[PDB]
């Protein structure tokens, strides 16, 4: 298992523009196009992102491409964030993937706000971090996915994904 497979399971794959769990226009493997309620804006962002007149539909290779760019960027965002980096550097590989998953979902900014949990992760207090992480809008809005990431941080295994 790896970050790519993990996220492909959490986000799924859709080749036509859809609305995500927050009602925002997205495409491919959880690639957010826009927070605007205009399908046109969405289509415009899509064209711009792929580099062609898409008409709201893309190919699988196209989706994979956005996915790679997006994973790459999440990592880079982590490495550039003063709050995130130290945590990521302290973690094992399985656990790093869970952090990446959260940043991909909520952005660097969002995750950087989980101060208490971040501290607990840094300290390697697995159970305590899991409990704190669960006290969040994130958990309450997407509990199944949140449960999987949380278990992942708790166990340092891919169990939640097999
Ligand atoms: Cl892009
Ligand atoms: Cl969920």
């Amino acid at each position: 298992m790896n970050i790519f497979e993990m996220l492909r399971i959490d986000e799924g794959l859709r080749l036509k523009i859809y609305k995500d769990t927050e009602g925002y226009y997205t495409i491919g493997i959880g690639h957010l196009l826009t927070k605007s309620p205009s399908l046109n804006a969405a289509k415009s962002e899509l064209d711009k992102a792929i580099g062609r007149n898409t008409n709201g539909v893309i190919t699988k290779d196209e989706a994979e491409k956005l996915f790679n760019q997006d994973v790459d960027a999440a990592v880079r965002g982590i490495l550039r964030n003063a709050k995130l980096k130290p945590v990521y550097d302290s973690l094992d590989a399985v656990r790093r993937a869970a952090l990446i998953n959260m940043v991909f979902q909520m952005g660097e900014t969002g995750v950087a706000g989980f101060t208490n949990s971040l501290r607990k992760l840094q300290q390697k207090r697995w159970d305590e971090a899991a409990v704190n992480l669960a006290k969040s809008r994130w958990y309450n809005q997407t509990p199944n996915r949140a449960k999987r990431v949380i278990t992942t941080f708790r166990t340092g295994t891919w169990d939640a994904y097999k």
